[PDB]
C-alpha cells in the first residue's frame, strides 16, 4: 500500500522527504501520461506501468493492498508470505524505491504544469 511504498522510500533515500518524491515530472504521484522529463520521471512511468500490470490481477488494488516486507540493513526484500498480487506489487514499489536511489533530482521538475506540459 502507499503507506508502505513511502517508507521504502524513506529507507532507501533517508537523505529527502518522500514529499520530494510525491510530485515531481509528469508520473511521480497523481500525473500518469505524456513524456518523461527526466531518468526519476522514467522510474514513476514504469512504477504506474507496473500497477497498472498488477491491476489486472482480480481484487488486486496496488494503492491499498499490505504486502510483507522489511527494510534492514540497506537492503528491502519482499516476503515469501505474499499472493500474487502482492508480490507483484511489493516488487513495483521496491523496484521503483531502488530506481529513486540511482536517480538524479532535479528541483527545476518538482511540481510542474501536468496540464502543459505532459499531454
Ligand atoms: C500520488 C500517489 O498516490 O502515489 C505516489 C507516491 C509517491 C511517488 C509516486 C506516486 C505515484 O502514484 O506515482
Ligand atoms: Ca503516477
Amino acid at each position: 500500500n502507499l503507506y508502505q511504498f513511502k517508507n521504502m522510500i524513506q529507507c532507501t533515500v533517508p537523505s529527502r522527504s518522500w514529499q520530494d518524491f510525491a510530485d515531481y515530472g509528469c508520473y511521480c504521484g497523481k500525473g500518469g501520461s505524456g513524456t518523461p522529463v527526466d531518468d526519476l520521471d522514467r522510474c514513476c512511468q514504469v512504477h504506474d506501468n507496473c500497477y497498472n500490470e498488477a491491476e489486472n490481477i482480480s481484487g488486486c488494488r496496488p494503492y491499498f493492498k499490505t504486502y510483507s516486507y522489511e527494510c534492514t540493513q540497506g537492503t528491502l526484500t519482499c516476503k515469501g508470505d505474499n499472493n500474487a498480487c502482492a508480490a507483484s506489487v511489493c516488487d513495483c514499489d521496491r523496484l521503483a524505491a531502488i530506481c529513486f536511489a540511482g536517480a538524479p533530482y532535479n528541483d527545476a521538475n518538482y511540481n510542474i504544469d501536468l496540464k502543459a506540459r505532459c499531454n
